[PDB]
């Protein structure tokens, strides 16, 4: 199964030009929990906002182009990004807005932060109807001394 990680605003809105003006080493401690030892597929905008290869996961990267970095795996589309994942129990998707946009549809499951910022973005994530799916987990978090906002980790389950 697929599912798609995301940190996301009000307004859905995950990126902008800039690094955003929030400080969550919480929610970082989350994305890497949740897709260690998983192949991650993102786009070659995101990979080039992380900078190296996730490290203890298979690293794949979505590009029109010809692969700049022989340490990661480079596909031209979205059927073949699937297929260099091989049979897994679970493949996570991290973005960018482009990329999720395309997976959502064959996603059964979100990752999602709900983070409590209103910022100007440029990259939104995609618009979900929620009676769609269903939360099998959710817990908030106040924002504290290491966490700049308050925050909302929500599992949901397409139905
Ligand atoms: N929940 C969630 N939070 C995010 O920040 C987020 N970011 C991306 C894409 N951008 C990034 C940027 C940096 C790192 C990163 O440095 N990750 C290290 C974190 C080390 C730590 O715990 O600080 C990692 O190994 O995963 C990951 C994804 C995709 N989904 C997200 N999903
Ligand atoms: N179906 C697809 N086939 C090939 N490349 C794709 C793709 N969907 C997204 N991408 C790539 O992924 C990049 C978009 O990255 P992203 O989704 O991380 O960015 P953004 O967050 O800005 O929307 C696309 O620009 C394209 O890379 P190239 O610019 O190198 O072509």
């Amino acid at each position: 199964m697929i599912s798609l990680i995301a940190a996301l605003a009000v307004d859905r809105v995950i990126g902008m030009e800039n690094a955003m003006p929030w400080n969550l080493p919480a929610d970082l401690a989350w994305f890497k929990r949740n897709t260690l030892d998983k192949p991650v597929i993102m786009g070659r905008h995101t990979w080039e906002s992380i900078g190296r290869p996730l490290p203890g996961r298979k690293n794949i990267i979505l590009s029109s182009q010809p692969g700049t970095d022989d340490r990661v795996t480079w596909v031209k589309s979205v059927d073949e990004a699937i297929a260099a994942c091989g049979d897994v129990p679970e493949i996570m998707v991290i973005g960018g807005g482009r990329v999720y946009e395309q997976f959502l549809p064959k996603a059964q499951k979100l990752y999602l932060t709900h983070i409590d910022a209103e910022v100007e973005g440029d990259t939104h994530f995609p618009d979900y109807e929620p009676d769609d799916w269903e939360s099998v987990f959710s817990e908030f978090h106040d924002a504290d001394a290491q966490n700049s906002h308050s925050y909302c980790f929500e599992i949901l389950e397409r139905r």
